[PDB]
C-alpha cells in the first residue's frame, strides 16, 4: 500500500510481506556479494528474503540476516526468510534432511517459509542436476503428494512456520488440494511474473483457493545464459514502461514492480547494487492509476523467461499446460 513494511495474511495464519528481496545472482558473481546485499537490503527496510538450497548462497544470507539482528537492526520476528527444498530431495525421508542442511548452512533454527522448488524430481545425491554420461538429466519418479505430505510434517515441527509450493500449474495446485488427508493448503505459489508474462490465469486461479501469488523474475530476470534465451525482449527496456517511469518520476523497475503491488500480487526483487537495492523500497511511495494498469495489462506478450525447459519430458514439467 502505502508502508515498505505492508503485509498480507496468509491461510495459515502468518503474515508475508508483500515486497522481497531476492537473492539469485548469477553463478559468474562471487559468492561473496550476497552477504553485503542482504545487509544493504534489510538497512533499506526489506523483511522478506527470499533464497533456496539451489541458490548455493544460504551460508552467506544467514550471516547477513543474523549479523543485522546482532547489531539491533532488526529482530527474527521481523524476518520473513524463504527457502526451497531443490528436486533430489523430493523423496518424503529426504525432505527434513534438506530443510536441516539450509538450515544448518543458515544457523537459523526455522524458515518462516518453506517450498517445493520445482515439481520435477530427479535422483538423490549431492549433485543438485544429477546426468550421466552423454549428458541427460537423471530423473526420479516421486508423488508430489507424498513429498507434499513430508514438508507438512515440517511445519507440524516447527522448522518451517510456513510451506508453499512454487512453479507449480494449475493441475498441480489442484493436486495437492485434492489430496485425501491434507492437512495444510500451500500458503503461496511462487513463479514467473512480469509485465510480459502476467500470469492473469493463474492469479486468479491462486486467489479463488486462498493461495498468494508470488512473482519472481518480476524485474524481467537476471538473464543469466542459459536459463535465459538471450534474445527475448529486455522488460525493462520496455516503452511503455519507460513512458510510464518518467510521467511518475519513477523507474521502470518501479512501475514493475508496483503494478504487482495494485494486482494482488506479492512480488520479488533481486538486486546488489546499493543504489537499486535503496531505490526498490519506495515501490510504496507512489500510485498507478487504473488507466495505467489496464496499460500494463497490454503489455502482456507469453513470453517466459525462465522455461526451465532442461526438465522438460517428465508429465511433471509445469509449463505445457496453459496455465
Ligand atoms: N522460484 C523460482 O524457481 C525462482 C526463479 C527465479 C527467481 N527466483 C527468485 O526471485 C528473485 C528475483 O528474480 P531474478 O533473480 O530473476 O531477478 P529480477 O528481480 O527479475 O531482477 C533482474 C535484474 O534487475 C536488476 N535490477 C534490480 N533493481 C533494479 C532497478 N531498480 N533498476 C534497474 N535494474 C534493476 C538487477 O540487477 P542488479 O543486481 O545489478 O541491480 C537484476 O539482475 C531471485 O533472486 C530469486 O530469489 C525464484
Ligand atoms: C533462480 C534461477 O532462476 C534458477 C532457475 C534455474 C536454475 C539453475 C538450473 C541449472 C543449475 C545447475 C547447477 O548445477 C547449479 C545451479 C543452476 C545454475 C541453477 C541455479 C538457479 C537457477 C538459475
Amino acid at each position: 500500500q502505502d508502508s515498505k513494511y505492508q503485509c498480507v495474511k496468509l491461510n495459515d495464519g502468518h503474515f508475508m510481506p508483500v515486497l522481497g528481496f531476492g537473492t539469485y545472482a548469477p553463478a559468474e558473481v562471487p559468492k561473496s556479494k550476497a552477504l553485503e546485499a542482504t545487509k544493504l537490503a534489510i538497512e533499506a527496510g526489506f523483511r522478506h528474503i527470499d533464497s533456496a538450497h539451489l541458490y548455493n548462497n544460504e551460508e552467506q544470507v544467514g550471516l547477513a540476516i543474523r549479523s543485522k539482528i546482532a547489531d539491533g537492526s532488526v529482530k527474527r520476528e521481523d524476518i520473513f526468510y524463504t527457502s526451497k527444498l531443490w528436486c533430489n530431495s523430493h523423496r518424503p525421508e529426504l525432505v527434513r534432511p534438506a530443510l536441516e542442511r539450509s538450515l544448518k548452512n543458515l544457523q537459523l533454527d526455522y524458515v518462516d517459509l518453506y517450498l517445493i522448488h520445482f515439481p520435477v524430481s530427479v535422483k538423490p545425491g549431492e549433485e543438485v542436476i544429477p546426468k550421466d554420461e552423454n549428458g541427460k538429466i537423471l530423473f526420479d519418479t516421486v508423488d508430489l503428494c507424498a513429498t507434499w505430505e513430508a514438508v507438512e510434517k515440517c511445519k507440524d515441527a516447527g522448522l518451517a512456520k510456513s510451506i508453499g509450493v512454487s512453479n507449480f500449474n494449475r493441475r498441480q495446485l489442484e493436486m495437492i488440494l485434492n489430496k485425501p488427508g491434507l492437512k495444510y493448503k500451500p500458503v503461496c505459489n511462487q513463479v514467473e511474473c512480469h509485465p510480459y508474462f502476467n500470469q492473469r490465469k493463474l492469479l486468479d486461479f491462486c486467489k479463488s483457493k486462498d493461495i498468494v501469488l508470488v512473482a519472481y523474475s518480476a524485474l524481467g530476470s537476471h538473464r543469466e545464459e542459459p536459463w535465459v534465451d538471450p534474445n527475448s525482449p529486455v522488460l525493462l527496456e520496455d516503452p511503455v514502461l519507460c513512458a510510464l517511469a518518467k510521467k511518475h518520476k519513477r523507474t521502470p523497475a518501479l512501475i514493475a514492480l508496483r503494478y504487482q503491488l495494485q494486482r494482488g500480487v506479492v512480488v520479488l526483487a533481486k538486486s546488489y547494487n546499493e543504489q537499486r537495492i535503496r531505490q526498490n523500497v519506495q515501490v510504496f511511495e507512489f500510485q498507478l492509476t487504473s488507466e495505467e494498469m489496464k496499460a500494463i495489462d497490454g503489455l502482456n506478450r507469453n513470453v517466459r523467461y525462465l522455461t526451465l525447459d532442461i526438465f522438460a519430458g517428465p508429465p511433471n514439467y509445469p509449463f505445457s499446460d496453459e496455465y
